[PDB]
């Protein structure tokens, strides 16, 4: 199957999934330049406070953290998004050194992760229809640099031993995302696409300007991963990431002045 391989990584990914020589295809480097500030953008609502998060999974592509998403609790609104959407999990993309990992770029700059908020649109019901439509999804970009610990980080790296190859999962009760979040929602926003297959063109990308820091002992966690289930072995699982790909006809917008 798809992976980040040499064989089956992005460069073939068109084969199975034509789509991702499509129009609005994600990620995009974003030229700070640019990028026009909007001032007719609102501020990103980050409601995340009854936040039920509930397991936590090696899916053969990254890590994620689920959540149950049956009702408005944690959602995103406002900003460029037209309607509520419910955080449905969180995962992330890294490197096999700091100086890559990032899937967004800023001036093609390259970040050493990038932690993606997945949320779906409730007027399409459930998230496998929100895939089908052109404003179905909002993610929420989250770039990562090493430097200082980030302490709402921490529960998952430890459980990460635990979810070794693809496939393993286990209970990832009472996590807090707002932990991962920065200081400012300061953010650019632009029309594309899942980064993984499908790689469908249903997203609405919010990608914050402001990163946080995590430890190299955070990161270092990440790196031990297996993009292998228990008896494939194996491929390590690092360098996770789609590279910028071609941004078309369409303008990154800025929140921000
Ligand atoms: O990050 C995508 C990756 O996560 C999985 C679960 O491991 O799918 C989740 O996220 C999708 C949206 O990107 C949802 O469509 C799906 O319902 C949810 O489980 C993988 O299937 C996917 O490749
Ligand atoms: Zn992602």
């Amino acid at each position: 199957h798809w992976g980040y391989g040499k064989h089956n990584g992005p460069e073939h990914w068109h084969k199975d999934f034509p789509i991702a020589k499509g129009e609005r295809q994600s990620p995009v480097d974003i030229d700070t330049h640019t990028a026009k500030y909007d001032p007719s953008l609102k501020p990103l609502s980050v409601s995340y406070d009854q936040a039920t998060s509930l397991r936590i999974l090696n899916n053969g592509h990254s890590f994620q953290v689920t959540f149950d998403d049956s009702q408005d609790k944690a959602v995103l609104k406002g900003g460029p998004l037209d309607g509520t959407y419910r955080l449905l999990q969180f995962h992330f993309h890294w490197g096999s050194l700091d100086g890559q990992g990032s899937e967004h770029t800023v001036d093609k700059k390259k970040y050493a992760a990038e932690l993606h908020l997945v949320h779906w649109n409730t007027k399409y019901g459930d998230v496998g229809k929100a895939v089908q439509q052109p404003d179905g999804l909002a993610v929420l970009g989250i770039f990562l640099k090493v430097g200082s610990a980030k302490p709402g980080l921490q529960k998952v790296v430890d459980v990460l031993d635990s979810i070794k190859t693809e496939g393993k999962s286990a209970d990832f009760t009472n996590f807090d995302p707002r932990g991962l979040l920065p200081e400012s929602l300061d953010y650019w926003t632009y029309p594309g696409s899942l980064t993984t297959p499908p790689l469908a063109e249903c997203v609405t990308w919010i990608v914050l300007k402001e990163p946080i820091s995590v430890s190299s002992e955070q990161v270092l966690k990440f790196r031990k991963l297996n993009f292998n289930g228990e008896g494939e072995p194996e491929e390590l699982m690092v360098d996770n990431w789609r590279p910028a790909q071609p941004l078309k006809n369409r303008q990154i917008k800025a929140s921000f002045k």
